[PDB]
């Protein structure tokens, strides 16, 4: 507490109040209460400083744990039909399917689904880095794959090789960095990243989604060709549920606020990839 | 009518996936707008994957 | 603003310091911060509440 003035009396005379949140009294017979110094914050007695709570998506909340089976059991599937498809080779089917092409498609979606790992746990400076970009080019080199399905090869590195070119602009402009951000709560600071750039963002967003829009309109062309277990029909649902999960993750991002954001990335991509991988593998 | 209720049923189950996020960490109006746009977002996708 | 005792000297030396959030004084030379009613707030310059 910190002493008053009962105003009229001398100044032996006080009236004791007490000291307000993000203020203590360390000492007896106090006349101001001493500010908490920065990351700390007065206890419910304010007579001593606590630490500000750091808070970020941790692997021990429930959420974090349930993400992360499912991220585990993605690259599980990837990897069984991978070693499916290596040891039933040279079978009709397989090399009909362009078992090269399946195989880097079977190794972006590797990619894919491990890239999801960066938006769990407490963001660093090179994993906010390296959030964005990974999942950017990998899915691009899905789609690329997909689109194609030598001449091939070259065909498939350019749209990959753009966006990679894309995102080392990105980085050599102005590249992500974390910030302890303290301003949505006074008793607790939010370790976040921070996007340096925003027009990179939405030219990489953009061009994926024009990418998978190219995808799905000459998937719908010759939707009705039987040729290969007829793929053209899975093709358009693979590309209708990309469609749908971004669509529907624009209100979930824009109404989420706190850790939790972070979820909703980590909830779309696995939803799109999996989608992907079931539709086509 | 397979592929439309199996269509409908994807359109309900990820939107609902999506929006749990939001549901778990927000108060205010936010959550009467995502309760509207999960409800209407449900009965559209099932009305056009129908009829 | 709100008078601060200054140790060692008499009643008439004093400090004026601001009164924090939720706390307003509306007249010169106050010593303690009346309390804002229930439902209303201080203001930025702390000179008054509103609901
Ligand atoms: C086309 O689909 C994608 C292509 C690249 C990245 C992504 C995902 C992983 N992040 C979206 C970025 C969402 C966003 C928008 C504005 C401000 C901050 C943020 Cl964070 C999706
Ligand atoms: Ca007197
Ligand atoms: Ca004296």
């Amino acid at each position: 507490t910190r002493k008053g003035i009962i105003e009229g009396e001398p100044t032996c005379c006080f009236e004791c109040v007490e000291c307000p949140d993000g203020e203590y009294s360390d000492e007896t017979d106090a006349s101001a209460c001493n500010k908490c110094p920065d990351d700390f914050w007065s206890n419910e007695n304010h007579t001593s400083c606590i630490a500000k709570e750091i808070e970020f998506l941790s692997w021990t909340e429930p959420f974090g744990i349930a993400l992360t089976l499912f991220a585990v059991l993605g690259i599980f599937l990837t990897a069984f039909v991978l070693g499916v498809f290596i040891k039933f080779r040279n079978t009709p089917i397989v090399k009909a399917t362009n078992r090269e092409l399946s195989y880097l498609l079977l190794f972006s979606l590797l990619c894919c689904f491990s890239s999801s790992l960066f938006f769990i746990g407490e963001p660093q400076d090179w994993t906010c880095r390296l959030r964005q970009p990974a999942f950017g080019i990998s899915f691009v080199l899905c789609i690329s794959c997909i689109l194609v399905k030598n001449l091939q090869f070259l065909l498939v590195f350019l749209c990959t090789f753009m966006q990679i070119v894309i995102c080392v602009i990105w980085l050599y402009t102005a590249p992500p960095s974390s910030y302890r951000n303290q301003e949505l709560e006074d008793e607790i600071i939010f370790i976040t990243c921070h996007e340096g750039s925003l027009m990179a963002l939405g030219f990489l967003i953009g061009y994926t989604c024009l990418l998978a829009a190219i995808c799905f309109f000459f998937a719908f062309k010759s939707r009705k060709l039987p040729e290969n277990f007829n793929e053209a029909k899975f093709i358009t649902f693979s590309m209708l549920i990309f469609f749908i999960v971004w669509i529907s993750f624009i209100p979930a991002y824009a109404s989420t606020y706190g850790k939790f954001v972070s979820a909703v990335e980590v909830i779309a991509i696995l939803a799109a990839s999996f989608g992907l991988l079931a539709c086509i593998f």
